[PDB]
């Protein structure tokens, strides 16, 4: 039985890994959120411990430690900013890390959490569910048979609401900003699929809009991302969907939306078994993520505008 | 389409108001809550405005009145020390209000509000689900049969895990304490099925435990509340219930907790179709509460003393 | 006796409103923050009512006005974004409001409370403490005797810590941007002395530094902007000052620090007299900042970039 | 040169703390805070790092030990209880701590502390400011000069504002209650010089007032404390006072709030030099103020009631 505590439990995310630890048979002993809007908790692990400082929450699970009783993971929903550092408290603890993403902000706190695991015998772990969709797993599979580098398409859309800008969501400092909050999701399948990024360009950026271009080590990639539901193609806006994530490749698309919010036990499953995303996984997306934030806008090329500029 | 706005958008009970706004056919216009974790809005209505800054939210609401785009109704899901100055905001702004229970705080906020629903011409309505409860309804048509007052006994446990402690709901300026934020329930069941209350007792008052009597004018009752699921009667915690809802009449038991969290979206119903819960139905269980924070203890009699209570 | 009520009574500058009130001989009923080391506050109105939740505090106040003891003013101290609602809030109470800069944050919101101020016969007033100061007050005199187009550059250089950075002051829809949060004293103090902006242009927008350039009806200007006090003039800076305030208009100076936080009084009575900043004199420098924040950047000719660029 | 950083910044006591480690020649290399009105730092130390979360300001402390450039002291100005966990967090960064008062809000805290001090041979100080009052030392002299049980009447009133009632320093849980958030001055200087309290009974305990009984090795003491200023005597509220902190013993009275808030700087060189107050000092009232919390009121002997009572 895997002991859990868990930051950010009032947050968004947290139900569905509270429904993860609960499928893959652990237990929930203790949670941190400085919100207390948090009682759907009761309804999956009605005896955990709750703190809204992290200080005493640091104390409380160290004393479970100083005596035997130590949490196995420490579950991370928190906004991005405090990934970093509530991963160090975590590994100190004698815990292992699995955290939302993106893992981190910056590739300077992944080499500083590289050093910290080998002092502490504990390992950072990172939700990127897209790793384990079962149409991408099956695209990868189709992609190694071919050589050659690809040329790709990538489009991400993701609607929305009226809170996500009045939220840390949009707070740079606290997010990383648009590119990174919501595209770290597929710079990441990029990496995972194409591997290192070897030039960078963005030609668009407004406060729901980033696109660009990628060359990879496998692939040259026009890229586009929105959190304004109106680039949703018009045949799935008329059904009334508000996503479209989709990857055209080597003559074939996989749009990839299905299943998305629902993959989260499996990532814990593969994270308790072993085969989870570490750092070294990790840090490619972050890397590319973070030269975002302060790239000049330039102007494409005809063969690197996404299609969605044109 | 009836229009409303929210508040407390972010909170546990939350969801169930946007589940009934839907279910009625009515709009969510605009919510507020100073928190921002509130992602869920947009599976239910991803159009609707957001605030963290009550301020704001009301110069926007009194902006749509002065262009004929007024908002119908407030629903409230605050903590309970701001139903009251919500619901004048919604009569000031001109909209009808529906408050979760407690509908306020006070007799004299009541008494208030009476005031300026005759100043506005507008009205205020609250959530008391157990008055939509069928098996509750039932027992309140048998009860018009019988001649006399009944001997009742209330047991009401509902358990909560450790934020409870850590939240508003145990500031008692905020909620009104234990008798208030979780018994107003029963307060309000008994007084719609027996009337006002002649004479009141607290036997009991800790944390996490009330208990006492009550003389109303169709019932005398031995009532007992707690958050302490560890009271749930032991032939129930034996297989891990953490709820006991009980009324009692002269012997005979009706146990309601089944669908006591599947209701709301009658209450909405009710109330727009003008049989909603109003002040003058409020009022009473809100007298005996408040009666409550600061009546003194006393022993019980041996017939006055609930079963718990040994 | 003029009835006040505060909001943002626990942020930095509160206190100079406190000493307002007092010495003007107001009295202070209640105060609204939701922050809560607001105690200086018993030492100047040790009765006041106080409250963290807006909705209580407007509901307290609109019982008041209901009885016949409604506030005559709401002194509004709170972060920028918040003015523009919190004067609708005095507004619709039956009170007149008396604001920190930025009155508002856009030009739109100063349309609205026009409309409203007669339609409730209240008025909107700011603190524009510049325009009552001795050394500012100098000039506006002497430069209006004489005719001709002024050329000005304007230098204001006001360090400020890393704490500044994780306040709402750098969350451009609360503060509107650095250029309004520092810049909105001087960009009204150039509205006051040359009039409407004809011409406006930024040449730099980065977390620390806004600088750019303005043809007004009566002056050019060069201006530039930092909270970074790297940029005090090295003589300054040597000694270890960290700011730097100043307008030459045609090769002639004056520095600025002296007088700044010190003259909330003065504005307190000429508003109590009927000579207060109302929102025909704020509406310019709000229109001018709202550019400010919203303009793309350009690329400045030799002529009209700030020397220190 | 003495190297702090600082918890609480934003409130009403820091100012004080910035400028005693100005005056005793320390540099202040970081401050916490979750608010951000803190602008007068810059007055002190412009160059001081700044966080609003805890787990990013313990990072950075915990990089600055890890390349030996740790600060030497944690000044801790946050509420009470959260002084525990910030005292663990600057022992386990291998700084001293120096703590507001109370030191912590219970003995079994205290224990904590004596066990950590010796693992990190690193020790943890408090403010008690009425141990460096120039009055209260004169007193303890001439008392000393004695021998037999001394009879004291304490009286204590320092008059709060309505902002004090909706602040964190009335919920219990985070300030221990009115005898601990005020009242540990007082308990601290009877320990001081009278020893340990063998009998404790509390006679009154509103929002605004607490009243009882010690019986002290050396004395035995009747008290009063209020925040509610009517409780100045006439005489000296006719001139405008609002507080009144009297002690009354062997025929002679002091009122010692002359200085009262000039004594800080005086703390932090006694701390320095090795002269401060230790867990070992500061215990006896953390005990007597923890009993107060749970003890039930009891109706006085008129030989044992408090003047201001009768
Ligand atoms: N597909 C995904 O894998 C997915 C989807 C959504 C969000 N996320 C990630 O999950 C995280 C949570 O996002 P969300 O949408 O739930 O945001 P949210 O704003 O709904 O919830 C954030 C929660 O963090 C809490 N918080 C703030 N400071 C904290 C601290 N010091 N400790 C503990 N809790 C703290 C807030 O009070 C809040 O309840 C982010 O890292 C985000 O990128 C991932
Ligand atoms: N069975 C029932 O009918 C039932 C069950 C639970 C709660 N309730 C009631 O619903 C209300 C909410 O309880 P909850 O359990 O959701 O609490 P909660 O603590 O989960 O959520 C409260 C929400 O109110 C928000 N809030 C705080 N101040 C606000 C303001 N000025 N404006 C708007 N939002 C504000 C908080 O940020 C939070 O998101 C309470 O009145 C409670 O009694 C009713
Ligand atoms: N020289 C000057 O005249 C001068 C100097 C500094 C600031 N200011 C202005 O004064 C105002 C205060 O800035 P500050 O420096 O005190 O920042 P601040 O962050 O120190 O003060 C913040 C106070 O406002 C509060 N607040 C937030 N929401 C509120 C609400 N809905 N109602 C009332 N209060 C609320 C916050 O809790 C905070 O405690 C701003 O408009 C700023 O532009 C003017
Ligand atoms: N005479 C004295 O020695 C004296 C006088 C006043 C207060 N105090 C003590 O000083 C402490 C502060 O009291 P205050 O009056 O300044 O209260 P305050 O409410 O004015 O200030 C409290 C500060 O703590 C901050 N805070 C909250 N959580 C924090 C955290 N995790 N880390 C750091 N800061 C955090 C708050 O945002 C706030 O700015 C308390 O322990 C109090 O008992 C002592
Ligand atoms: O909806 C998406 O594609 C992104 C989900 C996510 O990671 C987020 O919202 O933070
Ligand atoms: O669970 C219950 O019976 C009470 C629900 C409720 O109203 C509350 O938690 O506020
Ligand atoms: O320091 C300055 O010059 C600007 C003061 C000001 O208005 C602010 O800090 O918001
Ligand atoms: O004024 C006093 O005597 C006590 C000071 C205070 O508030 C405190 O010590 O917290
Ligand atoms: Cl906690
Ligand atoms: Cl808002
Ligand atoms: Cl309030
Ligand atoms: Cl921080």
């Amino acid at each position: 039985m895997t002991r859990f505590a868990l930051t950010g439990l009032a947050g968004y995310i947290a139900p569905r890994h509270l429904k993860a630890i609960k499928e893959v048979g652990g237990v929930l002993v203790a949670s941190l959120d400085p919100a207390t809007n948090v009682g759907l908790v009761d309804s999956f692990f009605p005896e955990a411990e709750f703190f809204t400082e992290p200080e005493a929450f640091e104390a409380y699970l160290e004393d479970l430690r100083d005596r035997g009783e130590g949490v196995d993971y420490l579950s991370i929903a928190s906004p991005n900013h405090l990934h970093y550092p509530q991963i160090r408290m975590a590994l100190r603890l004698g815990a292992n890390a699995l955290s939302e993403k993106p893992l981190v902000l910056w590739p300077e706190e992944i080499a500083r959490l590289k050093e910290l695991e080998a002092r502490t015998g504990r390992r950072v772990y990172t939700v990127l569910q897209l790793r384990v969709h079962p149409s991408l797993l099956a695209l990868k599979e189709r992609l190694g048979q071919e050589k050659g580098a690809k040329d790709v398409v990538l489009t991400y859309v993701t609607g929305r609401g009226k809170w996500y800008g009045k939220s840390w969501k949009v707070d740079e400092a606290k997010s990383g900003g648009l590119a990174t909050n919501i595209g770290i999701h597929f710079f990441d399948l990029l990496a995972w699929l194409f591997g290192r990024a070897l030039h960078v360009e963005v030609h668009a950026r407004t406060p729901t809009v980033n696109a660009g271009y990628l060359e990879l080590e496998g692939a040259r990639v026009r890229w586009f991302l929105s959190i304004d539901p109106s680039f949703v193609p018009e045949p799935l806006r008329r059904q009334g969907k508000r996503t479209y994530r989709s990857i055209a490749v080597d003559g074939e698309e996989v749009e990839f939306s299905e299943g998305f919010t629902d993959l989260h036990t499996e990532v814990y499953r593969k994270t308790l078994a072993g085969e989870g995303f570490g750092l070294d996984e990790a840090a490619e997306a972050i890397r590319v993520a973070a030269l975002l934030r302060t790239l000049p806008l330039s102007q494409p090329s005809p063969e690197n505008r996404h299609p969605f500029l044109g």
